[PDB]
């Protein structure tokens, strides 16, 4: 059944350094809002919290006429991986492959992220990035077991300046989609995400609605 609380292990390397975070969090599959506290399992980071904006659960997404494919996949226990590719303006890039198990109300999340490229001048490694800019994401379905999101993104830094990114994102089910999903492509969302963040722990917040161009 639809999701109320969810766990997850974030963990890799930033510029060949490793990292491994845990913590719990909750959201709303009604309305899309997620609410993730993460916690430090090695002591300090060595790179902006912000970096793992936005890659810290689409089961708590609905659609305007009711699941997204996401929740449909965890409701019927199929479900589905996730790669993302995110390329840097400054040459930069990161991916981060997915896998969740599901009890009942409850998801277990493992995100593996590689990010290398990043300038030790950089705003990453100094910690220069304050905010995330509202985000629109495009999601295609190029055949029945495969789902392509793309979307720009940015953070504003310490002085009001911005560093970019683009992203595109692979999900890929077990079982076929429902027809519906195929017949209205493509599905937009809007997101904004909040981060409080201290050397070793942070409190994440997501908001997400999605609409197609009718």
């Amino acid at each position: 059944s639809l999701p109320a609380t969810h766990e997850l292990h974030i963990f890799g390397s930033i510029n060949g350094v490793d990292f491994d975070m845990v913590g719990q969090g909750t959201g709303n599959p009604n309305d899309g809002y997620e609410e993730l506290n993460l916690k430090s399992t090695k002591g300090d980071l060595q790179f902006s919290p912000w970096i793992l904006v936005p890659h810290i659960f689409h089961q708590y997404l609905p659609y305007p006429d009711g699941m997204s494919p996401f929740q449909a996949a965890m409701v019927d226990g199929s479900g589905y991986q996730v790669h993302r590719t995110m390329q840097f303006e400054d040459g930069a890039s990161l991916t981060v492959n997915y896998r969740y198990t599901y009890e009942g109300s409850h998801i277990k999340g493992e995100a593996q992220v590689k990010g290398t490229g990043f300038p030790a001048d950089g705003p990453v490694m100094t910690n220069s990035l304050t905010a995330a800019d509202w985000c629109r994401s495009k999601k295609t379905y190029p055949n029945d077991k495969t789902i392509i999101s793309t979307f720009k993104w940015s953070y504003t830094t310490g002085n009001g300046k911005r560093y970019r990114s683009t992203a595109r994102t692979t999900y890929t089910f077990a079982k076929p989609m429902a027809a519906n999903y195929l017949k209205n492509q493509p599905m937009y969302v809007f997101r904004k995400t909040e981060l409080k963040h201290s050397k070793t722990e942070l409190n994440f917040k997501e908001w997400q609605k999605a609409f197609t161009d009718v």
